[PDB]
């Protein structure tokens, strides 16, 4: 049986649904690099803002059991910093790039997306817009942060959805998204926003930042994770949705692609493995496939079977 | 060293801080009595519409390796029914006994609620209002005007059973609220992580029925989510107890509930999977963890998670 990962999308060929989540090793040129040259499909750049950012005191990453939390601080090189990689470093010969953007206002996105324009046209970098760096846990604050960037950014993009936890949210953030056609793709999702992570032997907290709180991902995240793809998925037909979220194995992966994963983003994963994950994921992949007698991602994508 | 799980709340004393989850083991008359009859500090009865309801279409359960995902529909006995157990059945010499009420609207809480008041005179169970139904909680003004119509009705104090949250804009939101009202002297968080999806690999399908396999999430999942809403609202609502629910499988799980806040901790998905047996367990082992950890009370560390 003849198989292929292939994804075909936002006018791109993709080897692969694999890329790294934003944030996870994609700060540096030295991650870039090593996103650029490892098995995804794809990768994206860290979350950025206008100027670079030092992000939050340390610890703010703790990997654990079921996961990871983390308050970052969204530490990031800033945007000129990836404007640059993706204008004159990136090599899409080897894959697509996606940007990461996650402005601290309605004005740094408008100002960067302006900027960023010219790179999108001429390299074809893709925005991934963060919505979920709060601004998507406020219906208003997301319509105008869309609106503005629609309004300024003349091309596709995509958006980084926070999780939701009802389908009155998941027909809200829907019903908004479906309003902006440029919006082609829906990432879901961001952190399960401020766990609290106690250690029992310490007694204590295990990141500095916000008393503790942090974005959970990994294992924990897994069925939310598909909950909002596939909610996404069903209420933006319109749309590409990538997943992220609790992706570690092949079989995770199978199941954000069955939920309507275009794209499969490894975020805590790929942190603890680094990038050489996803050669073991593509393959792991393949073989569930292989197994399941599926030769490619079409044939299942969004399948998911109901009772 | 002499140690105690004793609790004291709400004019009562509890042997120890645990009780099941709301919906856990307590929606008929045998569940009620073993639960009264296991080593839990506490019980809370099935969540109660004004009248019974049968619920979702199974499968609306699934247990699962990190916990487990349901969509039950709020299948109880009926308002009458656990009104009647907490006014004529249930003995309060052995323990508390909180009685969960979720209304689907404000006036069905509001009925409920005069009518609770006289039992919760004179037998003393305590209500658990359930604002996090599959959504009251996720809805500021509804929240308020809910436990406004209620406390107008309702004489006694009583607790309320939250959704979690996910950020301190809504942390602060909700506790603002509920500071309103001093005749809420417990939070319970948390209900379920709203609405996961889990997918069975093997055979490409949700694992229950009802909307679309979409369920609330419990168990193992949601344990840094509880942790996060007890500690919020301990932090916010100097005023009231937290009772922790969520994720709590060990003495462990439970000492972390503590530690963040919790007076009760309450034991849902581990409890489905084990049975009310577990409260034996779980007591030895809050014992033997705080043993280990040179404690003697739950005092002396509830709410003394350390900070970096
Ligand atoms: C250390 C770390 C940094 C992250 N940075 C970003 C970011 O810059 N922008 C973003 O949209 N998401 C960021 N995230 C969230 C991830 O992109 C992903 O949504 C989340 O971790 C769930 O995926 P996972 O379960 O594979 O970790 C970050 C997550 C982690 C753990
Ligand atoms: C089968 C089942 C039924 C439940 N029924 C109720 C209910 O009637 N009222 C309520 O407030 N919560 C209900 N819950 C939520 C639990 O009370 C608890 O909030 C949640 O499961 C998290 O606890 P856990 O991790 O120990 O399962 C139910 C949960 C399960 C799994
Ligand atoms: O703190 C982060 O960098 C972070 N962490 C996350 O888990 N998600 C984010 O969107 C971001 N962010 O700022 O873009
Ligand atoms: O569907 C349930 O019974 C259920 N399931 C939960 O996980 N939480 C609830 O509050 C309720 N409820 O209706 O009261």
């Amino acid at each position: 049986g003849s198989m292929s990962l292939q994804v075909n999308l936002l006018n791109n060929t993709f080897a692969n649904p694999f890329m790294n989540a934003a944030g996870v090793m994609c700060t540096t040129t030295e991650e870039l690099v090593a996103m650029t040259e490892s098995a995804s499909g794809s990768l994206v750049s860290k979350s950025c803002t206008p100027a670079l950012r030092e992000g939050n005191p340390t610890p703010r990453y703790q990997a654990l059991p079921l996961g990871s939390i983390n308050s970052m601080g969204l530490p990031n090189n800033g945007f000129d910093f990836y404007l640059a990689y993706a204008a004159e470093q990136h090599d899409y010969g080897k894959k697509p790039l996606f940007l990461s953007m996650s402005g601290l206002s309605m004005r740094e996105n408008v100002e960067m997306c302006k900027r960023l324009a010219a790179v999108a046209t001429e390299k074809g970098v893709i925005l991934e817009l963060n919505l979920s760096c709060q601004v998507a846990y406020d219906f208003d604050a997301m319509r105008q942060c869309l609106t503005a960037v629609s309004e300024v950014y003349p091309h596709s993009f995509g958006v980084k959805m926070p999780p939701y936890f009802d389908f009155a949210h998941f027909d809200a953030a829907a019903e908004i998204l479906n309003e902006f056609p440029k919006v082609q793709f829906i990432t879901c999702i961001n952190s399960i926003g401020n766990g609290l992570v106690i250690d029992a032997e310490t007694e204590s907290v295990v990141i500095k930042p916000k008393q503790g709180f942090g974005g959970l991902g990994g294992r924990y995240v897994l069925p939310t994770a598909l909950a909002n793809i596939n909610a996404f998925y069903r209420r933006c037909p319109g749309k590409l949705i990538f997943g992220c979220g609790g992706v570690y194995t092949g079989e995770d992966a199978f199941l954000h692609v069955l939920a309507g994963a275009s794209m499969v983003q490894v975020g805590t994963a790929l942190q603890e493995e680094g990038p050489s994950i996803f050669e073991r994921l593509t393959s792991e992949l393949l073989g569930v496939m292989a197994k399941k007698r599926y030769q490619t991602l079409d044939e299942f994508r969004g399948k998911v079977r109901t009772l």
